[PDB]
């Protein structure tokens, strides 16, 4: 159970983005069934009043959070991987658009999943923002909750994983769009029963065996991170 407070762009805080920015649900209640259009942007997608101004190679950091700022972020049972994608803001998210700039899910070295270091980063994670065509983008930051994934929500609606899902709008302004976007997945569409990372059993199966669902991370993209850039406390 988790929510997107805001953003920050390049360590600068954006302020409270959410329903300004985040196309925010109204609770942190979880998605869970892979075929809803709740998959594509949450439970209340409709365009927000604002867009958050970045140039390609800025860093932009999603900030998480439970039920108050900078608290302790998502419950630490909730293990699982973290992804962001990118759309074109004029698809609203539908069709095959969603392309993925970031992919974590566990790190063998230091035997944490992405949500365990998320928590450690104050609720922090960053991609820095690709060379694609100047325009109006939607961000998705997408949390997968593996702790009722060894069931399938199909077939049984009180387990299964669980998807925290916001998007952000953000206009890129300056950019040579010298890696113009490529095809997307669909969501929802993308993740089904079989899928890879949809159902596992985290208590029984190594992490090290996890293999996160597809697509694979755009070459294109620029990487990230997963790790406090700011001190909202400070503010
Ligand atoms: O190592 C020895 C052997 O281990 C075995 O593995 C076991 C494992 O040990 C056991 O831990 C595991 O059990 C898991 C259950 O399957 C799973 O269902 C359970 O889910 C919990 C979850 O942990 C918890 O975080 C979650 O809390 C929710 C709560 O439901 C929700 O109502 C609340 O909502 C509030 C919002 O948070 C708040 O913001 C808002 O204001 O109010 C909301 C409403 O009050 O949100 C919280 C999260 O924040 O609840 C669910 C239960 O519903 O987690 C268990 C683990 O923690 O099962 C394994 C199998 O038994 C191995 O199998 C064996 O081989 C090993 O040897
Ligand atoms: C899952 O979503 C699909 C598509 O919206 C819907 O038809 C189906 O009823 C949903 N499943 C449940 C249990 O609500
Ligand atoms: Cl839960
Ligand atoms: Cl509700
Ligand atoms: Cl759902
Ligand atoms: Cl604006
Ligand atoms: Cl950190
Ligand atoms: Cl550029
Ligand atoms: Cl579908
Ligand atoms: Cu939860």
């Amino acid at each position: 159970h988790t929510l997107v407070w805001g953003v920050w762009v390049n360590g600068v805080d954006q302020g409270d983005g959410r329903n300004i920015y985040i196309r925010s649900p109204p609770n942190n209640n979880p998605v869970k069934n892979l075929t809803s259009p709740d998959m594509t942007c949450n439970v209340d997608n409709r365009v927000v009043p604002k867009s958050v101004p970045v140039n390609a190679g800025d860093t932009l950091t999603f900030e998480w959070y439970h039920n108050t700022r900078d608290d302790d972020i998502i419950a630490s049972s909730h293990h699982g991987p973290i992804a962001v994608y990118i759309a074109p803001a004029a698809s609203n998210g539908q069709g095959n658009v969603w392309v993925k700039l970031f992919e974590d899910a566990y790190n063998v070295t230091n035997s944490t999943w992405a949500v365990d270091r998320l928590i450690t980063a104050h609720g922090q994670h960053s991609v820095v923002v690709p060379h694609v065509a100047p325009g109006d983008y939607l961000f998705r930051a997408e949390i997968i909750a593996l702790h009722e994934a060894d069931s399938l929500y199909s077939q049984n609606p009180i387990r299964g994983a669980q998807f925290y899902i916001s998007c952000a709008q953000i206009t890129i302004n300056s950019s040579d769009d010298s890696t113009p976007l490529p095809a997307g997945v669909p969501f929802p569409g993308a993740y089904t029963d079989s899928t890879p990372g949809i159902q596992f059993n985290i208590y029984t199966t190594p992490a090290t065996s996890y293999v996160a669902p597809p697509p694979s991370v755009w070459s294109g993209a620029l990487g990230g991170s997963i790790a406090q850039v700011g001190d909202a406390s400070l503010e």
